[PDB]
C-alpha cells in the first residue's frame, strides 16, 4: 500500500466510499450542516480518484488520519462551534487523532428525529433518491456517533429496500411502516449491544469477557478444536478493546484481519461458512458474526471421564487453572446450544468453586465426584419459566399477556414511574412473540439475546435517577447473576398505597378516536396505576374490575352522545370498583 487512500477506493469502491466518509465526518462534526459534509465528501472523493489514477502524486503518501485531520482542520467555523475540539488543530499527527477521540459526544442537545408521512417520504424518494438517503444517513451518524460505520451503511441498504419495495404497493402504510419498525427495532437492538460489549469490558474485566467470548464461539464452531477458539477470542478480545476506543480505522482494520484469517483457515473452524467468504471486504465480518450453529459431530463422549473421575485433575487444574476451567467451558459448550451462554458460565463458576474446596481438601476425587449434580438444578431454573412464561403467552395473546407481566413487575417495584413499567412490559411480551415461536431446542438463547438488552436499557434509566435498592442490586452484580436477580425480586410488602387521585381514572371519548397502538398504552397506564393504588388485589378482583372496564368502554364507544356516556357510567364504574377493593 504506497497509497492507503487509493486502496481503501479500491476495496471499497466510489459508492461505499462516498457513504463511509459521509458517515466519518457526521460522527466527529456533530453541529455542521448536511451541505457543508457533502462539499467535504465531494473534495476527499475527487482527491482519492487522483490517487487510484496516480499512486506517486501529490498527497497520495499520507495516512488515512494525516488526511482526516487536515480536512478536518480546514472547517472555518471550526473554532467559534466546537471550541477544544479546534485546540486539537494545533498537535501533530499521533496526538491530534487521540484528541479527536476525546472530543466525541454521545447524545448531543440533538432534537428526536420526526418520521413524516409516509406520502412525504415516497414522493421525497422518488424526487431524489440520493439526497433523501445521505441526509438521513447524516442524521442518524450525528446522534449516534459510537455506532460502528459499516453496520450503520448496512442498515442504510435495508431501508433503501424498504422503499423501492413499499412506494410502488397497493397500501403504503401496512406495508412500510412494520418494514421501518422491524428495521428501528433492530437498529436500537444493535447499538445496544455494542453499549453492553464495551461496558461490559470495562466494568468486569478481559477475564469474564473471554469466558464469555469461548462459551459462544464454541456453541457455534463446534468440530473446532480448543486451540483455535482460544486463537480467534485472543483476537476477538483485541478487536473489542479497540472498537470500544472509538478509532473508526483502526477498528475495522482488526475485523477485516480477523475475517481473513477466519476465510482462511475456514476448514479447521467451520463447514456453514462458505458464502461469507465469498462476499466484498466490507460485508465479511458482519456476515461471519451473523452464521448459524455447525452441527456438532454425533457421538461425542461425556466429560465425567476428565473432568470429574479422572486423576490429575487438581494437576490439571493448578498447571493453569484459567485454561483449564477454559477447557472445560469449550467442552460443555459445544455439546449445549440449547442452553443460553450465561446458564454456561453460571456452570463453569460452580465447576470453578468445588475445584478450589475440594483441591485443597484432604480427600479430592470424594468431594467433588458429585459436581455435576450441582449442575442438575441450575440447568432446570431458566427452562422452568421458559416453559411456565410461554405457557401463559399461548393462553393469553400478546396483549393480554403483557398486561398479566405489567400487574407482575408492577407488584414487585411499585416506585418505578408509570410510563416505564408499560414500556418494558411491553417489550417483554414482544420477545415473547419472537422467542416462543422457536422449540424448546432454541429458547433459551433466544431470551438471553433480547433480556440482555432489555435488562441493559433497564439499568441505565435507573443509573440516571434511582428508585430502588432492589434494582440498584441487580444492576450492580454480575452480568452472570443479572437475570436470576431479578426474577428473585418478591411482591414489595412495605409499599405504601398511593393517594386516589380522581383525574387518572376519567376516561374521555377520544379513546374511541384512538390507533389500537394508543388505546393499549392509555388502558395500560391505568392499570399501573390502579395496582399502585390497591396492590393488595386478588388476580379475581382485578380481572373483575378489568371486565367491568371491558363493558364500559364497548358500552359508550357504541352509543349515540357518546361524551354524556363516559362521565356518567365513568362516575358508576370508580365507586363499584373502589367498594370491591
Ligand atoms: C439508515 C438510513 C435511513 C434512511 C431511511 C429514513 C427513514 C427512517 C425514519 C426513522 C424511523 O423509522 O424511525
Ligand atoms: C480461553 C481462556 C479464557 C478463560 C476462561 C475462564 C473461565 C472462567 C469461568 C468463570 C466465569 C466468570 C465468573 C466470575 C464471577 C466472579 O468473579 O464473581
Ligand atoms: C480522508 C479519509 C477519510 C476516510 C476514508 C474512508 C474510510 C472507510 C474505512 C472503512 C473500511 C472498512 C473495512 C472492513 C472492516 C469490516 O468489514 O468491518
Ligand atoms: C421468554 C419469555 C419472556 C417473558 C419475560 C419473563 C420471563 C423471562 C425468563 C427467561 C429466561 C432467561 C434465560 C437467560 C438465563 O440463562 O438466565
Ligand atoms: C428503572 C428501573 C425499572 C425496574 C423495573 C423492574 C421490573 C422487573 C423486570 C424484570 C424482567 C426480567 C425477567 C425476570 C424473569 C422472572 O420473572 O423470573
Ligand atoms: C378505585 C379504582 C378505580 C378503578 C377504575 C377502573 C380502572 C381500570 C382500567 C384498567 C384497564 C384494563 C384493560 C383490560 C382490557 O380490556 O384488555
Amino acid at each position: 500500500h504506497k497509497s492507503e487512500v487509493a486502496h481503501r477506493f479500491k476495496d471499497l469502491g466510489e459508492e461505499n466510499f462516498k457513504a463511509l466518509v459521509l458517515i466519518a465526518f457526521a460522527q466527529y462534526l456533530q453541529q455542521c450542516p448536511f451541505e457543508d459534509h457533502v462539499k467535504l465528501v465531494n473534495e476527499v472523493t475527487e482527491f482519492a480518484k487522483t490517487c487510484v489514477a496516480d499512486e506517486s502524486a501529490e498527497n497520495c503518501d499520507k495516512s488515512l488520519h494525516t488526511l482526516f485531520g487536515d480536512k478536518l482542520c480546514t472547517v472555518a467555523t471550526l473554532r467559534e462551534t466546537y471550541g477544544e475540539m479546534a485546540d486539537c488543530c494545533a498537535k501533530q499527527e499521533p496526538e491530534r487523532n487521540e484528541c479527536f477521540l476525546q472530543h466525541k459526544d454521545d447524545n448531543p442537545n440533538l432534537p428526536r428525529l420526526v418520521r413524516p408521512e409516509v406520502d412525504v417520504m415516497c414522493t421525497a424518494f422518488h424526487d431524489n433518491e440520493e439526497t433523501f438517503l445521505k441526509k438521513y444517513l447524516y442524521e442518524i451518524a450525528r446522534r449516534h456517533p459510537y455506532f460502528y460505520a459499516p453496520e450503520l451503511l448496512f442498515f442504510a441498504k435495508r431501508y433503501k429496500a424498504a422503499f423501492t419495495e413499499c412506494c410502488q404497493a397497493a397500501d403504503k402504510a401496512a406495508c412500510l411502516l412494520p418494514k421501518l419498525d422491524e428495521l428501528r427495532d433492530e437498529g436500537k437492538a444493535s447499538s445496544a449491544k455494542q453499549r453492553l460489549k464495551c461496558a461490559s469490558l470495562q466494568k468486569f474485566g478481559e477475564r469474564a469477557f473471554k469466558a464469555w467470548a469461548v462459551a459462544r464461539l464454541s456453541q457455534r464452531f463446534p468440530k473446532a478444536e480448543f486451540a483455535e477458539v482460544s486463537k480467534l477470542v485472543t483476537d476477538l478480545t483485541k478487536v473489542h478493546t479497540e472498537c470500544c476506543h472509538g478509532d473508526l480505522l483502526e477498528c475495522a482494520d482488526d475485523r477485516a484481519d480477523l475475517a481473513k484469517y477466519i476465510c482462511e483457515n475456514q476448514d479447521s473452524i467451520s463447514s456453514k461458512l462458505k458464502e461469507c467468504c465469498e462476499k466484498p471486504l466490507l460485508e465479511k465480518s458482519h456476515c461471519i458474526a451473523e452464521v448459524e450453529n455447525d452441527e456438532m459431530p454425533a457421538d461425542l463422549p461425556s466429560l465425567a471421564a476428565d473432568f470429574v473421575e479422572s486423576k490429575d485433575v487438581c494437576k490439571n487444574y493448578a498447571e493453569a487453572k484459567d485454561v483449564f476451567l477454559g477447557m472445560f467451558l469449550y467442552e460443555y459448550a459445544r455439546r449445549h446450544p440449547d442452553y443460553s451462554v450465561v446458564l454456561l458460565l453460571r456452570l463453569a463458576k460452580t465447576y470453578e468453586t468445588t475445584l478450589e474446596k475440594c483441591c485443597a481438601a484432604a480427600d479430592p476425587h470424594e468431594c467433588y465426584a458429585k459436581v455435576f449434580d450441582e449442575f442438575k438444578p441450575l440447568v432446570e431454573e431458566p427452562q422452568n419459566l421458559i416453559k411456565q412464561n410461554c405457557e401463559l403467552f399461548e393462553q393469553l395473546g400478546e396483549y393480554k399477556f403483557q398486561n398479566a407481566l405489567l400487574v407482575r413487575y408492577t407488584k414487585k417495584v411499585p416506585q418505578v414511574s408509570t410510563p416505564t413499567l408499560v414500556e418494558v412490559s411491553r417489550n417483554l411480551g414482544k420477545v415473547g412473540s419472537k422467542c416462543c415461536k422457536h422449540p424448546e431446542a432454541k429458547r433459551m438463547p433466544c431470551a438471553e439475546d433480547y433480556l440482555s438488552v432489555v435488562l441493559n436499557q433497564l439499568c441505565v434509566l435507573h443509573e440516571k435517577t434511582p428508585v430502588s435498592d432492589r434494582v440498584t442490586k441487580c444492576c450492580t452484580e454480575s452480568l452472570v447473576n443479572r437475570r436470576p436477580c431479578f426474577s428473585a425480586l418478591e411482591v414489595d410488602e412495605t409499599y405504601v398505597p398511593k393517594e386516589f387521585n380522581a383525574e387518572t381514572f376519567t376516561f374521555h371519548a377520544d379513546i374511541c378516536t384512538l390507533s389500537e397502538k394508543e388505546r393499549q398504552i392509555k388502558k395500560q397506564t391505568a392499570l399501573v396505576e390502579l395496582v399502585k393504588h390497591k396492590p393488595k388485589a386478588t388476580k379475581e378482583q382485578l380481572k373483575a374490575v378489568m371486565d367491568d372496564f371491558a363493558a364500559f368502554v364497548e358500552k359508550c364507544c357504541k352509543a349515540d352522545d357518546k361524551e354524556t356516556c363516559f362521565a356518567e357510567e365513568g362516575k358508576k364504574l370508580v365507586a363499584a370498583s373502589q367498594a370491591a377493593l
